[PDB]
């Protein structure tokens, strides 16, 4: 428990009170009192998702299409990944901008990613499992990617044994940036935040 | 997936769906319309749980008062664990019952425990991590535990082959199941269903 807004604003590195004992650990991974601290209203979980990764895969950036879209509350329960936000919000004075945190299972952070904003991650180590809470369904119809080594955006992607990423499909042919700005599907920040904006 | 109530009813196993590929593997651990299918409304998530236990670790057994009680939703994401619930629901055609299911992280099934039911279990393994969705804030003021080895209860816990279990203080001193039932913190089988039967 303390959670740290990112240089992305939105988008938060959450760490936990952890009590060890005898038995082991055990801890809080969220509470709605302490969600409702930071982010300012409680989270509906309408999905929650697992993903087990070997070293170098990666997993992003997506992001769902505003009405509605999809905060996403991140964490590692084995192994590690260097999970990246970035702010997608036309408008935004941090637009372009992104941040990572390092979710493992030694210090067990996670991160916050609010509505209408890309969100990815790359395994560090074999068996790294990600699980994380959704506020929608998923939806194909609108959910969208980009390219996570998409060159304006210039993710710092750390590699594994300085060997590249391995992606899915849909993954690695996702658009370009300015190719998903000119098709105009991108969030707006007066439109996330009115969004936001109820309570 | 597969949901299949167990003997208590009120308590499901749940199987998911596995997609593997290059990359390890994903599942939906939970959806909001596969959940909806068999406990007929949605979860309202208002806090979720994590822990590790080293072998041989028994937390539980564990209830919340009703209105509105603890509905928990609980996985194995590395190790194994031998969960159990307990009907002490009074009134209940099968009050006094108890049923298990086994988490792990090969077959990754999940037990749901709706409100009014009692609710622990057995690490097999070092480095098993539990993780639970909950329906409830923690409140110590209306949680209470009834001894995990209480002799009218009889649950079949899997390692008299080595050693007693280990517990916490609290989980230790649990009061018997006269001693709870006589003092009349038992949920009542017809108002956790009127509870429930409300969706």
């Amino acid at each position: 428990m303390k959670a740290r807004e990112l240089d992305v604003p939105g988008a938060w590195e959450i760490t936990p009170t952890i009590h060890v004992d005898s038995r082991g650990l055990f801890f809080e991974w969220l509470t709605d009192h302490g969600f409702r601290a930071f982010a300012g209203h409680s989270l509906d979980v309408r999905q929650v998702n697992c993903s087990v990764s070997s070293a170098g895969v990666l997993r992003g950036l997506h992001f769902a299409q505003l009405p509605p879209s999809q905060a996403k509350y991140v964490t590692c329960v084995s192994g590690s990944v260097f999970d990246v936000v970035v702010d997608i919000r036309e408008g935004s004075p941090t637009f372009g901008r992104w941040d990572s945190v390092l979710l493992d299972d030694q210090d067990r952070r996670t991160i916050y990613v609010s509505e209408g904003l890309a969100h990815g991650f790359l395994a560090l180590q074999d068996n790294s499992t990600v699980m994380y809470l959704c506020s929608a369904e998923y939806n194909p119809q609108r959910e969208h990617t980009i390219c996570a080594t998409d060159p304006t955006l210039a993710v710092d992607w750390p590699l594994v044994d300085g060997a590249a990423p391995s992606l899915s499909d849909r993954d690695a042919a996702a658009p370009s940036f300015e190719d998903v700005r000119a098709s105009g599907l991108l969030p707006r920040w007066e439109q996330t935040q009115r969004f936001i904006g109820e309570m």
